[PDB]
């Protein structure tokens, strides 16, 4: 994706860099005579090793003949680079070499043998061959005592990024699984020493490290949906699937983390009709009769009422890709919906309505003020009780204006840093409802201070507060689009517009205001383009179409000044206006494309966000879910729903052929 | 494409255009005769010619013999003519042929005959049998001597353009390969007279002419692929790929100057695993595991340290089609990615810098000059010292524009008259920097001659100096477009607008300003259309949108004047203005559609161009590549390049069908 990584040492390399000895010529030229596939050079080099055996010191000769076998640089031994090269004579060149370890008490050592280097640690010679699709040479080495359990953990096989390495589980149960070859999973998993319930160093098993590998679009070819059905189906038992890793998730919310919406359909809509595995599944479907049928959802951990549910890891942590996709899967599209008609609608209006109420007492109070020298309070609370009837819409300004503040400050404070690179996730309106409600309590104090420049705070939370009505357009489907395709056109096309037309403002007012002279005779001011300032502002009133080109003017060179704003036209209203209106043609297309998918996000945040402001004997009260007995000696809640779908069940008759 | 050929002879001719004799009716009844397959009256026809021969002055009679067989015009034989019309019987007729010549001394010369037309010199009857596809014929006049080393040198065989003619190769063994005929190539490659290390008259062999007959497109059925790999495995050795034409290209060098991308990605990805091949190769891989694996690329004519590299050809050579679809093949992806990394980022950062302060020291002491009469300096170097602290600002201008107009004046002169015609060679950028440089020092030296229009030269060149700020938005990808379509646009679109315009400018000018009356009593001026000149301005200013529809015209015809008037405003603000803004919008909208594959071939010149201002000390301390023992007796430099891929590997391992 971004730069392909580097290692440090190679994990094989038959390519030689640049820059009779018997302690040179045993050890370099086994290496070379088991990867070319030399069988009759290896027989007379083995004979060899042992003669060197018998002229040395006793009780240490396991210890020196694996020296002879074993690299220094790196753990690699002549088993490993055996397997590493495939010549079509290394089933018997397996043979030669446990032959020879086993004349010794050897055997042991040779066959779990592991790299010492930092970046390949761990890996042993099951490893490879299950690599390398070597399924007789896997079968043989098991029966000889190799580790079924060994780790290989490392900077390759457990890097940081999704490229730079390649994860794959870290067990060799998880090698295979990973690599679509399901006869090795089957040896395996019917193998006694095989410990299923394993974890690796960042906490996960066989079935987390499967969602990890998965495709995050549907296509025709998914071997990652028939494996985590094979190896689940087998265990028979629930500990795999209810177990944490080192960041407390499981399985069925990793796919979410993650953005699988594939392994999450999957596991959402679980059905097993046979009876020794009916206790496996999530769905229990008990009537139906044409298109209309009624199941039992498994509501487990996915609703809201536990820490880091599947409702709610979808809906706040974007970044994910498929997050519309994934809402409307059924156990999460009538969660949804069914809070939205029992207490969500009526939060929805009463914001509404203690919004626009306060709006229209902070304008009134601001517009109707007294406007004399004698008479000048603050309009606010009766810091001067004149005695008028209902003085209590001006203290409505300074409670609910307080609370604003209080309650919005603290969720800037909770904003996580992803937050702030996307439209949906909406920390443009938890900044602007702050700095709109910190303005009116600024200039309440200001004037207690009575600076007189608490008019100049004032007038700005009105141009705010009714532009910030914008945020309550959301509840329409139709409004619903003209709130967030203000935000995409503000964000990538004016401010890019802004860096080009500050360079055409620049140039040609400096240089219209050094061609001119000065008219002050007796406080004529003649000449428009007098100061930088004044130049600026007129060459603005010419783009937006509201200035003069006038011509007489009372400079030197005054054809040079015809040149100069001819140019300027030409480039800045014929030009770069109309191309700017051109790119916000593009942004506001792909806009009402996606309308639908745009607005139904939006209301998603607003359903869980007024749920955390209940009280807690509120919330138990709109709990949806029962507690049901599905199986035998296993309780759960569940969720009943009533499906009638006419357009899959007709092609389901109509395709029977009843011939 | 252009035009159809003219050629002053035709090769062959059944079709007599308009305006017993023994000396007559010999030749011309052969040629027909052989021409229709009238076997039984050819043998009636050749034992007539021997009877001329038998009262003849002797020892002369193979020279005469052979003026009764070849044409005069040109020097086609009776082969040839036999030859280029098939016939179902021209087996027999080639067997009755060749026993007449056998019978004197003359079969050396009746196969081994040459046209010696100035269009199709050099042709014999091997080019014939080969073009029309006769397998067997090929085979019997070989065994009878037939030059398989013979060019065909023409206007025909040889032309100008890639039409007006056919240009194959120039011998018998190039024309079996650029036709797809596999089994001809391999008779003649085991023949020991073919000379396979053989140059025609471009320079150019057998691996170079299937470059220039290969299709720059990729498509299913590729042949040139398949007919360059089997001659060069087949000689096995390192002369025909290692050969310079006359213009001193490889065929490496000369795929990258045609644009064949499908011939360039084959050679520089060769890899051979057979053992007597194994050298050939010009990508080594070692070791792979998975998706990740790790290669060693060749690099040898390919990287910035010779003449014509091909890294070098594809950038600066514009009009190639496929231009970015190379840059990002392999050996020359990573080339260009570590030259950015390592050097370019800061002398791009500091070209931006050195420019920047440039620009607000010139804008600072041009506006901030004296404006009086009786204080008159050149605002540049302290001319007149008046001992103001860091002074160094100004004489900072004419040292820095003075570098700019002699580095950027001899770049004018190093211009292909190619770089012209491209956007992307940017030659724009060559004339602006240096006419604002030139306008600098020219405003010095006009104080000196105390000229007093030195003030008309500095207002320019700060104009153009903030405008070509536009240079460096190139840096970034979003705003790396808005640079390329301010120039799309004012070439495509307002270029063509500005000839239309005048029409409706001019005529409509000079009618309205000779339908007026000297309005001058006492110096009034009433009417605004009074010159030429003053029409043009007001009639411009109402294409704009500021002008006024003053009806009160103190000039005779006033209805006249509303008429014209107001068809103005109808053809040149409702018609054409609105129409130029849609012939924009298609502009603006195909830049945007290709906006990543014009920001990346920008950097591309930018790297290798800060390049070429190293010196030769520092630009040996940035060559990426190391020197390498690939196979026995030869040494080459190498990148080592590691590359994971997830889509490849995944899609290898899914339809694997374990089944
Ligand atoms: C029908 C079936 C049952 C329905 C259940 C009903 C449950 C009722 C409540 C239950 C508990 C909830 C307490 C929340 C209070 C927080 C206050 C607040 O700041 O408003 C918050 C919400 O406001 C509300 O959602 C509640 C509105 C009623 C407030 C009750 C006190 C005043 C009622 C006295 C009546 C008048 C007295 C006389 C007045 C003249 C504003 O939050 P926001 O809109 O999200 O902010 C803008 C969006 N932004 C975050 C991006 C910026
Ligand atoms: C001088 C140097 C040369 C010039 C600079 C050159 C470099 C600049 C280039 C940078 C990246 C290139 C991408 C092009 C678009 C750039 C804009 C951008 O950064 O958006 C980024 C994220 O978008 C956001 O940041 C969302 C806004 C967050 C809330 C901020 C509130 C501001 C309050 C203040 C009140 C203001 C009121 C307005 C309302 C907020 C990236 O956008 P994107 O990659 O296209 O991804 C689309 C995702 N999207 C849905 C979020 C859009
Ligand atoms: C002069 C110019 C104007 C000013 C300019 C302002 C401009 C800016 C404003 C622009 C537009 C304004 C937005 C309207 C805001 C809310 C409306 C809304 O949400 O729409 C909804 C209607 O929902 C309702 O109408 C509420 C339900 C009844 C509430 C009854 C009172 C509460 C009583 C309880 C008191 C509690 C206890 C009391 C306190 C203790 C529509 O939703 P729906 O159609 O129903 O269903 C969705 C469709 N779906 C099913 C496909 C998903
Ligand atoms: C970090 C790792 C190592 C990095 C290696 C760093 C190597 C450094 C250099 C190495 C040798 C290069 C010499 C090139 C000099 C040419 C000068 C020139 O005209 O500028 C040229 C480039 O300018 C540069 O690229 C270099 C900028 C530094 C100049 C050094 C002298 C002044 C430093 C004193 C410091 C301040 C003293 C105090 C001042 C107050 C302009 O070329 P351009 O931008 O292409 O032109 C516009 C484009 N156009 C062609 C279309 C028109
Ligand atoms: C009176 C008679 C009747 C009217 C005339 C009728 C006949 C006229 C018709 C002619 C051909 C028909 C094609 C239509 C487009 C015409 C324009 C053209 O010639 O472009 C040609 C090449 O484009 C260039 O020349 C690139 C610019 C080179 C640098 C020049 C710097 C000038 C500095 C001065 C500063 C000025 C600042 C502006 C920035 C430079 C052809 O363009 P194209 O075929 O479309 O190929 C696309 C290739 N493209 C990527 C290059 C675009
Ligand atoms: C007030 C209004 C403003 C005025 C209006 C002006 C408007 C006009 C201007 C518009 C935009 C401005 C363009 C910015 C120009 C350079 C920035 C750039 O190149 O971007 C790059 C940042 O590269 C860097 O930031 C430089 C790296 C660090 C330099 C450190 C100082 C040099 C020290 C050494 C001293 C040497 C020795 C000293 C002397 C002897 C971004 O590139 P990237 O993201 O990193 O990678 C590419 C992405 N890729 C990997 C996919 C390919
Ligand atoms: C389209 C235009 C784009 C924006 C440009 C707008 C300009 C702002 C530019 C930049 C904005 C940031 C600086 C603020 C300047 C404004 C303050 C001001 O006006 O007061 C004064 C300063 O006026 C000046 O003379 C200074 C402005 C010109 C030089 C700017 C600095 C150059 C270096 C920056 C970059 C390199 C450093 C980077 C190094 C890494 C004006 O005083 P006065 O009017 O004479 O009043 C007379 C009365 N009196 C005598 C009693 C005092
Ligand atoms: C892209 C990000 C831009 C940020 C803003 C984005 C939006 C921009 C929108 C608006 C902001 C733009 C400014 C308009 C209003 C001027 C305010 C002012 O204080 O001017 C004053 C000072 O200013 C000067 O003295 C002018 C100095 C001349 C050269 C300025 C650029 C050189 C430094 C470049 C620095 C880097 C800039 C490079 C920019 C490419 C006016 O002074 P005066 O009239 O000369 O004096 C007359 C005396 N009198 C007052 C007593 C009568
Ligand atoms: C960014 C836009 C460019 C900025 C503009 C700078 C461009 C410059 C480039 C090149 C200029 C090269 C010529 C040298 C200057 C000579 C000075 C001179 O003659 O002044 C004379 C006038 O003369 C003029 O009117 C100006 C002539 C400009 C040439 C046309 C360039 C077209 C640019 C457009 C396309 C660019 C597209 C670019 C796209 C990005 C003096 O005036 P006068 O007649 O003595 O008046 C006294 C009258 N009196 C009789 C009453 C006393
Ligand atoms: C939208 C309009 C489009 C452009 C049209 C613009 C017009 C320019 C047309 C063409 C431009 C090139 C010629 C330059 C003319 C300008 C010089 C000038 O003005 O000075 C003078 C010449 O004014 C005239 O009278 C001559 C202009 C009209 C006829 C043009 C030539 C026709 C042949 C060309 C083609 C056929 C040949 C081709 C053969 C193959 C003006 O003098 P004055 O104002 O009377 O001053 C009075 C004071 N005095 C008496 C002391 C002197
Ligand atoms: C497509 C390429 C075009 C090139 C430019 C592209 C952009 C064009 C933009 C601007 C240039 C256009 C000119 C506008 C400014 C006029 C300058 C001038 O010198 O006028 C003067 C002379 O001119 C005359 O005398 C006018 C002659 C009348 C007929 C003109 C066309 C006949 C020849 C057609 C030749 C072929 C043209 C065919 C064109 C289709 C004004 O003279 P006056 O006012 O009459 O005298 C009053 C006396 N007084 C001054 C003392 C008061
Ligand atoms: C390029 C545009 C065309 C140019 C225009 C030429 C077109 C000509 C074609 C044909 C004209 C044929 C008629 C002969 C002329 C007679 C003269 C006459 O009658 O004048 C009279 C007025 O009369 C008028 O107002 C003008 C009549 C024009 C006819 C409408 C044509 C529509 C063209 C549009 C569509 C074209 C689309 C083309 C698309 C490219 C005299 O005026 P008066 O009333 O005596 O005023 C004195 C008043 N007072 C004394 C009472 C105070």
């Amino acid at each position: 994706k971004t730069s392909p990584p580097i290692f440090s040492k190679p994990m094989d390399s038959n390519i030689r860099q640049c820059l009779r000895q018997k302690k040179k010529r045993l050890k370099k030229r086994i290496f070379a005579a088991v990867s070319e596939g030399c069988v009759e050079e290896l027989r007379e080099l083995l004979q060899d090793l042992q003669d060197l055996c018998r002229r040395r010191r006793g009780l240490d000769v396991p210890d020196f003949l694996m020296h002879k076998l074993t690299a220094s640089d790196t753990g690699k031994t002549c088993l490993m680079k055996a397997l590493l090269n495939i010549n079509p004579n290394t089933k018997e060149i397996v043979r030669i070499l446990l032959a020879f370890a086993e004349e010794n008490d050897i055997l042991d050592r040779f066959i779990n043998a592991e790299y010492t280097e930092e970046a390949y640690e761990g890996q042993t010679a099951l490893n490879i061959a299950i690599e390398r699709r070597q399924g007789d040479i896997t079968a043989v080495l098991i029966a000889a005592g190799a580790d079924v359990n060994a780790h290989a953990k490392g900077v390759f096989f457990n890097p940081k990024y999704q490229h730079e390495g390649f994860y794959f589980g870290e067990t060799p149960l998880a090698l295979a699984a990973c690599t679509n070859q399901p006869e090795i999973v089957q040896l395996l998993m019917e193998n006694e020493q095989t410990d299923i319930t394993s974890q690796d160093s960042r906490g996960n098993n066989i079935l987390h490290a499967l969602v990890t590998v998965a495709e995050d679009f549907k296509t025709q070819n998914d071997f990652v949906k028939r494996m985590y059905d094979m190896i689940l189906l087998r265990s028979g038992n629930w500990e795999l699937e209810t177990m944490r890793n080192n960041d407390g998730l499981t399985p069925l919310q990793l796919a979410a983390k993650m953005g699988k919406a594939e392994i999450l359909k999957y596991i959402l809509s679980r059905e097993i009709k046979e009876k020794p595995l009916r206790s496996l599944s999530r769905k229990f479907t008990d009537w139906a009769y044409g298109p209309v049928s009624s199941s039992l959802y498994d509501l487990t951990n996915v609703d809201t009422t536990t820490d880091n549910s599947v409702l709610e890891i979808i809906v706040y942590n974007t970044n994910i890709d498929n997050r519309h996709e994934m809402l409307t899967l059924e156990p999460l599209h009538t969660l949804l919906h069914t809070k939205w008609k029992k207490f969500a609608k009526y939060m929805f209006f009463l914001s509404f309505c203690f919004y626009f109420f306060y709006n229209i007492t902070l304008t009134l109070v601001s517009y109707y003020r007294p406007r004399e020298d004698e008479d000048l309070p603050h309009p606010l609370a009766l810091t001067h009780k004149m005695s008028w009837l209902q003085l209590l819409g001006r203290m409505f300004v300074l409670i609910w204006a307080t609370c604003i503040s209080v309650k919005e400050g603290i969720a800037i404070f909770l904003l996580r840093p992803s937050d702030l690179q996307s439209i949906l996730s909406d920390a443009w309106f938890h900044f602007v409802f702050f700095v709109q409600a910190v303005l009116v309590i600024l200039s309440v104090f200001l004037y207690l201070f009575a600076y007189k420049e608490y008019l100049a705070c004032l007038v700005l939370a009105m141009a705010l507060g009714w532009a910030n009505m914008l945020y309550y357009t959301r509840g329409f489907q139709s409004m619903g689009m003209y709130s967030v395709m203000i935000q995409k056109v503000i964000l990538h096309d004016v401010l890019k517009f802004l860096f080009v037309y500050i360079l055409f403002l620049l140039g040609f007012g400096v240089a219209l205001a050094s061609l001119i002279e000065k008219c002050s005779k007796d406080k004529k001011d003649c000449s428009s383009y007098g100061s930088f300032s004044d130049a600026v502002l007129e060459l603005f009133k010419l783009t937006i179409g509201l200035g003069d080109l006038n011509i007489q003017q009372n400079s030197t060179y005054p054809i040079l000044f015809l040149f100069l704003l001819i140019t300027y036209v030409i480039l800045t209203f014929v030009l770069l206006l109309n191309m700017l209106i051109a790119l916000m043609g593009e942004t506001v297309e792909n806009v009402s494309k996606e309308s639908e998918r745009i607005w139904r996000l939006q209301r998603a945040r607003t359903i869980l966000e007024f749920e955390k402001m209940l009280p807690e004997w509120l919330r138990s009260r709109f709990r949806m879910g029962e507690l049901c007995k599905v199986a035998d000696e296993d309780f759960r809640l569940c969720l009943r729903i009533n499906e009638v779908k006419w357009t899959e069940w007709k092609t389901h008759v109509s395709f029977l052929n009843e011939d």
